[PDB]
């Protein structure tokens, strides 16, 4: 019921599932970028290009530019060329990881 912010391009999206978090970012035209399996027992991921409402389905999603107050975000062409570049990749929380990398060129702590 809350009035909210729509995504805007590169933004980090948090979707509340039953039990735990998903990420994605948000590239544009209603479609986010993100991992998926190609859990802690799957060691690789294929990222995919997805429209938001496909991947949240029943659940709700948040805009959650989390590290914005202490680090600046790259620009938002540099976000989703990145991210963009990056569907169809396999690659080795890790979705939190990604997609901070993207947004701010670094995810360790």
């Amino acid at each position: 019921a809350l009035a909210r912010p729509r995504p805007r391009l590169g933004d980090l999206i948090e979707i509340s599932r039953f039990g735990y978090a998903h990420w994605a970012i948000y590239v544009g035209d209603g479609y986010v970028v993100h991992l998926a399996p190609a859990s802690a027992l799957t060691n690789k991921a294929i990222v995919k290009k997805e429209l938001l409402s496909v991947v949240a389905g029943g659940d709700n999603y948040r805009v959650n530019n989390k590290h914005d107050d202490r680090y600046t975000p790259l620009p938002s062409n540099k976000i989703v060329k990145r991210a963009e570049e990056l569907v169809g990749q396999e690659l080795p929380d890790n979705c939190e990881h990604f997609v901070n990398h993207l947004r701010y060129g670094v995810s360790r702590s």
